[PDB]
């Protein structure tokens, strides 16, 4: 087995990880830091530094804390020789992502960025079949209320929160694994309630190597039912992923799809990095939005109830 | 030697490109493209697209025109087969420049993303002095007038850090390890889309703060100089790194010969089959951009 530690026990952590880490074989859950949260059967630590210390014997770390400490305490982790898996985004810039990448590279640890989306069922299908055919457009919509999916979050309005590029970074690592050929972006519109530090709704307007305009639309103003959607328009027809990559059709036609095990496939993927001495840093999705912040027209709103 | 091109013939190109170019034997200046100027002595055309049609054994190419357009002028040149020289800053955005790196690799191309200031004098020097010392604090001071130009104010013109980023490309050039942005603080006016001042507080792969600020507003100082206090003393460089200072003691430098050094450096690039592409300069900006907390002024 390998010995594991999961870091900040919030939302994600008990919906998704924890679970996801028990069905794992190759893990066995080890220790949890969090400063208000204890994992009962483990042994527990109010830091990660505390636990780190104490650990000496531990091979890995998993971090689901907000991404504003996220560098911090990768950069802890590879200093004490563990494995680092990163919640998404991987950094809340991109220069500590590439300092975390060259550190863990020294050390021939495992860093792992991780992209949960990019493992729902449609991802993969929609790109072997997109893979030999002429693209013509994409389309993204991916909306959502904030105040049903983060209740009470306040990580999200500061800086490097992203805010509704939190979830929008989600569809852009979809986007950025079944396209095969890169993105760029071509101009960007960010909506910011004046209350606020991150934008609440976005529309980023990129284009592939070859010109093929890809749109996407990300709104946190949105009704009880989500649109999560990425349409590809191509010479055999409509490719069409829907609820986050839960649900694909292809030219009008359904596609039967496995059941949704996003994070099961992270850390069976993150087991057989660290047994192949390897690192997995796909920094594409974020420097995307970093271009969206750098280039895009910034518009005020109204604030928002927070 | 290596056949060239330059497009874009505006007024750095007159003053600085051209010079560098007619003073160094490497090169043969062979077309310029350009839409309102022409170069007495050589074959001129309005586009890239006619230029590089035209000239066939034409080897490489300086773009020297505003990185909107920049982009799209270098990525024609990399599939004609041209080595790429690229004014600052690389590209727009950084998806740009990661696209032009991958199709110049591709192609066994010599792609170059000039930073002009880290070839001023002070520049190596104070690297050499700085690589096996202890260092403890660095601090960047960038105060100007900018009353004394739109393209500044508007999404991608990158307001005072298209200035500031000179600075921060003889800040990353000096120093012996990376930066990573902790904090940092854009003051935009409210007519504008771009930072008029700014701060930044990084730390380098040590924990070595690096404090950096930009001020564009009307003021009493007009002030450029980087202090990096060591065990040794303060290493101190000033006059956009013409003037150097080593624990107090002012340090001889030569004259300013910037682009001649590009310009060498790009042919020996070519004659090693090597590209040199460091975005870190616009990396650290646009980290600041995605991370920085915005606060409003008056009016500009
Ligand atoms: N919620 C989702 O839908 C979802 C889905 C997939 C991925 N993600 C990503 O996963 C990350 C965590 O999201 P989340 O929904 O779980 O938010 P969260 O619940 O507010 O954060 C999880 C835990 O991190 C700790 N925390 C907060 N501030 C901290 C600080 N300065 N230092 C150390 N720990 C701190 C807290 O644990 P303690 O107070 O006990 O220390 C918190 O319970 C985010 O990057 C998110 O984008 C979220
Ligand atoms: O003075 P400068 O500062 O040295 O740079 C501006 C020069 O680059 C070229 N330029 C400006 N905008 C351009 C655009 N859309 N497309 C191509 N070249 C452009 C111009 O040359 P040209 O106007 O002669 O093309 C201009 O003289
Ligand atoms: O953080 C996002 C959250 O906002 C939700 O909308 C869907 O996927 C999560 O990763």
């Amino acid at each position: 087995q390998v010995s594991l530690g999961v870091v900040g026990i919030g939302k994600i952590a008990r919906d998704q990880h924890l679970p996801a880490i028990d069905a794992e074989p190759g893990f066995k859950l080890t220790a949890c830091a969090s400063r208000h949260a204890e994992v009962t059967g483990v042994r527990n630590y109010r830091d990660l530094r505390a636990l780190l210390a104490a650990e000496r014997e531990l091979d890995a770390v998993s971090l689901c804390a907000p991404p504003q400490v996220r560098y911090a305490q990768a950069r802890a982790a590879l200093e004490a020789g563990k494995h680092v898996m990163l919640e998404k985004p991987p950094g809340a810039t991109l220069g500590e992502v590439a300092v975390l990448e060259a550190l863990a590279r020294e050390r021939g640890l495992t860093l792992f960025a991780t992209w949960h989306s990019r493992c729902a069922s449609a991802v993969e299908p929609a790109r072997e079949w997109l893979a030999t055919r002429a693209i013509r457009a994409v389309q993204v919509r991916w909306k959502a209320d904030v105040r049903r999916w983060h209740p009470g979050q306040q990580w999200i309005w500061e800086p490097g929160g992203l805010g509704v590029f939190d979830p929008g970074i989600n569809a852009l690592s979809i986007v950025t694994r079944i396209l095969p050929r890169e993105l760029v972006l071509r101009e960007a519109t960010l909506i910011v309630p004046s209350d606020v530090q991150t934008p609440i709704a976005a529309e980023l307007d990129c284009a592939d190597t070859d010109g093929v305009p890809v749109r996407a639309e990300f709104d946190w103003r949105h009704g009880p039912v989500e649109q999560w959607e990425i349409a590809v328009d191509t010479a055999d027809g409509v490719l069409a992923i829907s609820r986050g990559g839960a649900q694909l059709s292809i030219a009008g036609e359904p596609v039967e799809l496995g059941p949704e095990r996003e994070y099961p496939a992270l850390y069976a993927h993150f087991h057989a990095l660290i047994a192949r001495g390897e690192s997995d840093v796909d920094v594409r999705p974020l420097r995307l939005v970093a271009d969206a912040f750098l280039f895009g027209r910034r518009v005020q709103t109204d604030a928002f109830g927070r």
